[PDB]
RNA sequence: GCUAAACCUAGCCCCAAACCCACUCCACCUUACUACCAGACAACCUUAGCCAAACCAUUUACCCAAAUAAAGUAUAGGCGAUAGAAAUUGAAACCUGGCGCAAUAGAUAUAGUACCGCAAGGGAAAGAUGAAAAAUUAUAACCAAGCAUAAUAUAGCAAGGACUAACCCCUAUACCUUCUGCAUAAUGAAUUAACUAGAAAUAACUUUGCAAGGAGAGCCAAAGCUAAGACCCCCGAAACCAGACGAGCUACCUAAGAACAGCUAAAAGAGCACACCCGUCUAUGUAGCAAAAUAGUGGGAAGAUUUAUAGGUAGAGGCGACAAACCUACCGAGCCUGGUGAUAGCUGGUUGUCCAAGAUAGAAUCUUAGUUCAACUUUAAAUUUGCCCACAGAACCCUCUAAAUCCCCUUGUAAAUUUAACUGUUAGUCCAAAGAGGAACAGCUCUUUGGACACUAGGAAAAAACCUUGUAGAGAGAGUAAAAAAUUUAACACCCAUAGUAGGCCUAAAAGCAGCCACCAAUUAAGAAAGCGUUCAAGCUCAACACCCACUACCUAAAAAAUCCCAAACAUAUAACUGAACUCCUCACACCCAAUUGGACCAAUCUAUCACCCUAUAGAAGAACUAAUGUUAGUAUAAGUAACAUGAAAACAUUCUCCUCCGCAUAAGCCUGCGUCAGAUUAAAAUGAACUGACAAUUAACAGCCCAAUAUCUACAAUCAACCAACAAGUCAUUAUUACCCUCACUGUCAACCCAACACAGGCAUGCUCAUAAGGAAAGGUUAAAAAAAGUAAAAGGAACUCGGCAAAUCUUACCCCGCCUGUUUACCAAAAACAUCACCUCUAGCAUCACCAGUAUUAGAGGCACCGCCUGCCCAGUGACACAUGUUUAACGGCCGCGGUACCCUAACCGUGCAAAGGUAGCAUAAUCACUUGUUCCUUAAAUAGGGACCUGUAUGAAUGGCUCCACGAGGGUUCAGCUGUCUCUUACUUUUAACCAGUGAAAUUGACCUGCCCGUGAAGAGGCGGGCAUAACACAGCAAGACGAGAAGACCCUAUGGAGCUUUAAUUUAUUAAUGCAAACAGUACCAAACCUGCAUUAAAAAUUUCGGUUGGGGCGACCUCGGAGCAGAACCCAACCUCCGAGCAGUACAUGCUAAGACUUCACCAGUCAAAGCGAACUACUAUACUCAAUUGAUCCAAUAACUUGACCAACGGAACAAGUUACCCUAGGGAUAACAGCGCAAUCCUAUUCUAGAGUCCAUAUCAACAAUAGGGUUUACGACCUCGAUGUUGGAUCAGGACAUCCCGAUGGUGCAGCCGCUAUUAAAGGUUCGUUUGUUCAACGAUUAAAGUCCUACGUGAUCUGAGUUCAGACCGGAGUAAUCCAGGUCGGUUUCUAUCUACUUUCAAAUUCCUCCCUGUACGAAAGGACAAGAGAAAUAAGGCCUACUUCACAAAGCGCCUUCCCCCGUAAAUGAUAUCAUCUCAACUUAGUAUUAUACCCACACCCACCCAAGAACAGGGUUUGU
RNA sequence: UGGUAUAUAGUUUAAACAAAACGAAUGAUUUCGACUCAUUAAAUUAUGAUAAUCAUAUUUACCAACCA
RNA sequence: UAGGGAAUAGUUUAAAAAACAGCUGACUUUCAAUCAGCAGAUGGAGGUUCAAUUCCUCCUUCCCUAACCA
């Protein structure tokens, strides 16, 4: 009988972006392999490890994942992490999670193929 | 032992072969089956649609002249669904058979007959001996249901375990379907027999053959190829189209006919009133007399009347005084056949045995009742890891610094992935936990984690979701698991008090105690005062001393609903026992999940070959029925029930009694259908006969069946036809000339009769009779209960009944609304205010040989309004029409304002301003007119939501969509005087019918099976069937209607379906058709130019056609929403919903290598799409965090179109997008749904109600006489909501009548406590449910108001108790009006008039709770107690009444061997809330859940009933039957 | 019963610390008056809290309703 | 309860203008009319934009519509 009104907000019908670690501590990875996505740097990228437009983490050399604890310093181009650091009480240092690949194989081998 | 059972032929089916094709005579196209006369009418012309496309709109296979192959190829196509060649290639061919049926099969077939239908057309059923029936006292018996032989004994899905024993004991909630879940009161089923339902490609698998080849040309082939085997149901709509058949009913019309007494007036669409026509109201009837009737009452009855006969109009239609009427007994558009096995995402159904595995995140979708992908699940195969998991490791911003997860060697285990091939599931329930919404309600809704259920067992009482427990068998063995409810409450001090001082101040006063300051001090000891109190004072307590032991607790305070409480019981014998399908023991072992899937066996039948008292191995298939409101047949149940029938006596000769609705004849129709003989047949009836067989019969004068030609003639009604007067202007006639001498044939003739399925209470024209000279019988017999039906009479009253004076009686006044009037309509729920109508007005048309019309603008046609009377106002902007250059037109569609201010208020002549085409004029007005509204006032009634007359901005009155008056009329609606009455107070008596009993005959719906109880509880939420209790020998008959969610009709309300149809339109598409215009074509004439018809191509109208009308949704509608991104819910890998909470997007800017290419990866849970990228080529570069731009989303598939190419194109926003389609249905239809609303129940308790706790405030003071705020704690289930659990193959819904059952939260009556209780009246609380709780006016009302009363006129529940008991005013279909909405169809919370209420009782229950009674008033006490006065009791006692219950007839009254009330008689106990004594714990006191005493209690008292084979028969104050009483009154 | 509005001099009426209006008085003015002008008197439904705002009950207004 | 629209000088309208009203004068014996001058406005709050009656958002007042079916 008495009518009721409408909910008055619109849209907050995203689905889920499958967003995270896609490789962890330890895995085998090979040469392109996404070993994360986000949105936001959590994760940054260490050694053989490159990042894409949209903060995709990548292995660049076959090998072992390993996630550190390494200090941050910014490229003095970047002027927001900058105006950061000079603000900060002289004694701190910021620490940042980074991930890397620890090459696995050798870059090749000398191999005997003539006797001249 | 009956009924029955059983059979093998009749013939039929599919092929082959072969082309096929008459006859005695007579008759047959007119009314077919009819001997015989003047004619000329003639045949051809695209099938459409269902369906498919999941809609639909282009489109959607249908032999078309050779099997195979080419080939499902070329090609076509909303390039979708699907459709689909050819060239070319090139085979075989002996009718006489059957792994076909065998009487529900096979042809429908014993036959296109019987029968149904006007017609087209539809369309059956069944038989059974034997060699011989010229062997018929024959051919044995044994078998379905149903019965009989032979009824029954506490108790219960009917059995099982058993047992000496049938029953008694113990255990046990029918089946199918459908669901989250059914004993469910959800579906289907009476039962027996028979019949009745999974059809196939692709690929793959299995088993042979051959093998780089296979195959009996085509084709395939990187082990393939050939062959075989093995997988895809049944019934059902409303509809659509084509072609036939129908106007003997009905609607209208044509031709020529018929009927209408009597009276009044004599003029009549006039009145009274027969025949006749219609069908107003009531009752009855409701499977009937009747698929629309009967009785009574009513309307009309010389006209727009009624009616017989023949003919005409036919479904894309007709007809229509429009009711969406009627067109052969369901017309929103007929019937039949066919297309047609229409379609159905929907319901129902789906047939042998046994084992095994087996419950599922989600995405898209005109999609959420479905489907596809994924996920889960199954089988086969290959391979190698899967599950469990150690450290280490995975973010800052930030609020819960969460439980956890991700990753993961070891370890313990045995699974996992991949490949191949498939189906089903994709409508979820509770519990725990984390949360969202709602109300920190819901058996509520939405996500997540896990569990259980949808499988077994045990337990929690019964029990889907809680606990225990799972792997299957036998056992008269054992050990265990879970598993039983505990609690009982409030005593408390005694004793004593002098003084500075009335401290100071304030104050009228302030003295311990209104306020401010101080708060010192006397006495052994006592506050410049802690609580009451006083106007201020007085006055009473507390803190003090003394005395000596109060020598305490300071942890909780209640309870009430409705049929009947609910196991029975128990405080004391030593913790162990009982207890499963778990586990052990002896033996055995494939032997307990829906859908789905895999596998092992098999009945019968046919065929091949065996076999040979009924089998084997194989091959085949119409290969298996406890269920489809299934089909046919048989037989039960209901049920020997409902219902049906014959006037009397007698010599069967006749007579008597009573009806007379008639009767006789003709026409029509029918066709031998009560004449004789006979009968085994038949009626209720083993004389009669309408049935069977034979025989006979209706005789023409009545009637029917007619006529030579040509030309020609026919002005003057009828009505007693004469006066007279009319309009509606009428039914009757010849002559001339020619031709023409035979004559009585043929047919109908009966009856008790036709149309309605009937030997039907219906329908049926005319003449005479008009109450009969003709024709008929209401009672089978008895009894004389209820209820019911039809009548008669009724004391006193006289509408108090009721929605209403319905009905009955009686013979009557006045008024209002609507419509003028007679008239017409929804055959079968509406007769009316609706339609028509005289009159008025608008529009169109200047004319002839089939309508209008044999007419000509004083005409005809299309429409509106509705006689008359007074009137019909303003608007042409918009739409339309006309005219076309403006323009014209509303008696065409339609429309006819607003703001602010001013005379005290109200109002505004007036002032200011804007808009419009014009601004609602006259009039009327609380209306039949949205709501407000029961508006105000007068009349009317004792009392008025009624009615009438007025007042009235009515903001939604209003003028030919006609407005306002006024005669007459009305089965219209409303009010009323008077009278009348059984309508009612308040019923009663009698008669008839029915009824019951006897006799005869003998239905229907219904039926899972039944060995068919009550209470409470439980439960798919309302139990005869479950749990706990109570009750209980068996059995008929008559009554009742509370229940069996009783019977009946697959709900008509509501929702759903890409299901239908009707109507409307500014929905989409289209103009075939029709009309007009233009061009062309055709055609001619003297640079100009050609009539029309016809054809083609365009344009514009008209009138139509086809198709559709999205989804989500705490039902639908309205509103809102539909794609993408960020945040929270979701805290830590990923993922996660709500019509949940917030913020955003549908770009922009910079580059111009945002160039080419390419490993490896992520991925919005599928696919599609989307994303990140090393190296490399080529560039750039030595500075630019440059070598995939910044930016969060910043977006759109295929086809198609454009384009030379590159490339571009949709707010396809319903955003995975249909190339293009809206409304309405109450005129509606079909399929379903309790998956989904409205009534009811259930849950919940926000709202509502009640109580308690708290003590601010009110009450002069005074918190608790009384009332009560802010809040708190519980309970109730009467309101309004919310939820969607049972029911939509039906749970009938308001109020009232009838009868009431129950709760107490008590309205009166009773007993008590308190009072701001003097008394009389009251307020409040405790206890009490035995008894009682009125009549009236308006309203449909429940309520409410009012009038008069009462001791009181209680609150609630019982399916808002009760419709198989009633009522239908209201609500709530089909008709209609008003206002409003809309272009219209149509619609509204609106108002108004009208509108069919079925049921024969099978079961349960009940049908004498036998018998104590309640209250008011009067007198008296008493003018007493009380009291200033006014005023005015209780108790005791007495008397008289009312009601109720139970009886009776002396009188009265209705009546009369009797029954009744209006009359008379009788009527008997109590209830418990408290108030008081004695007296301990606690030596006072204290009514004591202390022992105890009293008010103060009934084994409710007693009363009633109490014997028993004379009993055939009769009588009765006894009674339905039976029974009972009497007969010492059995001629 | 329900909610929704409600209140201001004596009345009438904006607004609450109280504004204007009718009437009253007073003068100014006129030969005297009316008009006019000026001046004066005159009020917040009352109860409890915030401290002047919410409540509290009244007060009259205002619409709502058995049901099928 | 749901939904749409509106708010501009004291008043009524327009896309920051007019009209009156008001104030100041002239004309008239006086008033009115007339003539000549002067003033006054974007409901409220918040935000974008250099700039907002003119782009959005919430609140107040008022208006209109719907509030249905059994
Ligand atoms: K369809
Ligand atoms: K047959
Ligand atoms: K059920
Ligand atoms: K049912
Ligand atoms: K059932
Ligand atoms: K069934
Ligand atoms: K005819
Ligand atoms: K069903
Ligand atoms: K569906
Ligand atoms: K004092
Ligand atoms: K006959
Ligand atoms: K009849
Ligand atoms: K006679
Ligand atoms: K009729
Ligand atoms: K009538
Ligand atoms: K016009
Ligand atoms: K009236
Ligand atoms: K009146
Ligand atoms: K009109
Ligand atoms: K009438
Ligand atoms: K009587
Ligand atoms: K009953
Ligand atoms: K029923
Ligand atoms: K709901
Ligand atoms: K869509
Ligand atoms: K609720
Ligand atoms: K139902
Ligand atoms: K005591
Ligand atoms: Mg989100
Ligand atoms: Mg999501
Ligand atoms: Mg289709
Ligand atoms: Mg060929
Ligand atoms: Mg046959
Ligand atoms: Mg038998
Ligand atoms: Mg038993
Ligand atoms: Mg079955
Ligand atoms: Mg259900
Ligand atoms: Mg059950
Ligand atoms: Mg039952
Ligand atoms: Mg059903
Ligand atoms: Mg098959
Ligand atoms: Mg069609
Ligand atoms: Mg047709
Ligand atoms: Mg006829
Ligand atoms: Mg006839
Ligand atoms: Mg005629
Ligand atoms: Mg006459
Ligand atoms: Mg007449
Ligand atoms: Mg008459
Ligand atoms: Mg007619
Ligand atoms: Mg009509
Ligand atoms: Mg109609
Ligand atoms: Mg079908
Ligand atoms: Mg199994
Ligand atoms: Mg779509
Ligand atoms: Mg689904
Ligand atoms: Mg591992
Ligand atoms: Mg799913
Ligand atoms: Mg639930
Ligand atoms: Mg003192
Ligand atoms: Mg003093
Ligand atoms: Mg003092
Ligand atoms: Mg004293
Ligand atoms: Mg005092
Ligand atoms: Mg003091
Ligand atoms: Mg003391
Ligand atoms: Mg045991
Ligand atoms: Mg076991
Ligand atoms: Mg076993
Ligand atoms: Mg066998
Ligand atoms: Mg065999
Ligand atoms: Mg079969
Ligand atoms: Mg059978
Ligand atoms: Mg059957
Ligand atoms: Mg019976
Ligand atoms: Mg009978
Ligand atoms: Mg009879
Ligand atoms: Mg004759
Ligand atoms: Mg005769
Ligand atoms: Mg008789
Ligand atoms: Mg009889
Ligand atoms: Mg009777
Ligand atoms: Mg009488
Ligand atoms: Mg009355
Ligand atoms: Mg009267
Ligand atoms: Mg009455
Ligand atoms: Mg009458
Ligand atoms: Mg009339
Ligand atoms: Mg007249
Ligand atoms: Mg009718
Ligand atoms: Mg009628
Ligand atoms: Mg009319
Ligand atoms: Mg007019
Ligand atoms: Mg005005
Ligand atoms: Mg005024
Ligand atoms: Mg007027
Ligand atoms: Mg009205
Ligand atoms: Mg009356
Ligand atoms: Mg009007
Ligand atoms: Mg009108
Ligand atoms: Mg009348
Ligand atoms: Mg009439
Ligand atoms: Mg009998
Ligand atoms: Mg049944
Ligand atoms: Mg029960
Ligand atoms: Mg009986
Ligand atoms: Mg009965
Ligand atoms: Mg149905
Ligand atoms: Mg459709
Ligand atoms: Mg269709
Ligand atoms: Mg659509
Ligand atoms: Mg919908
Ligand atoms: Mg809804
Ligand atoms: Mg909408
Ligand atoms: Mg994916
Ligand atoms: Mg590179
Ligand atoms: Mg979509
Ligand atoms: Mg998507
Ligand atoms: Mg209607
Ligand atoms: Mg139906
Ligand atoms: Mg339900
Ligand atoms: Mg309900
Ligand atoms: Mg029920
Ligand atoms: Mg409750
Ligand atoms: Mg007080
Ligand atoms: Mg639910
Ligand atoms: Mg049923
Ligand atoms: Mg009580
Ligand atoms: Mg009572
Ligand atoms: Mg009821
Ligand atoms: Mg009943
Ligand atoms: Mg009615
Ligand atoms: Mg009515
Ligand atoms: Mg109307
Ligand atoms: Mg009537
Ligand atoms: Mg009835
Ligand atoms: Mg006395
Ligand atoms: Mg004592
Ligand atoms: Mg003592
Ligand atoms: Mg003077």
């Amino acid at each position: 009988k008495k009518s009721g009104g409408s909910s008055k907000n619109l849209g907050g019908k995203s689905s889920g972006r499958r967003q995270g670690i896609k490789k962890m501590e330890g895995h085998y990875v090979h040469a392109g392999n996404i070993i994360a996505t986000q949105r936001h740097f959590r994760w940054h990228p260490g050694a053989h490890v490159g990042v894409g437009k949209n903060k995709c983490l990548y292995a660049l050399e076959e090998g072992i994942v390993r996630y550190t604890k390494e200090v941050y310093v910014p490229h003095p181009r970047n002027t927001e992490a900058v105006d950061l650091i000079t603000r900060l009480p002289k004694g701190a240092v910021l620490y940042k999670t980074f991930v890397h690949v620890v090459p696995a194989k050798p870059e090749g081998t000398f191999k005997l193929v003539a006797m001249l």
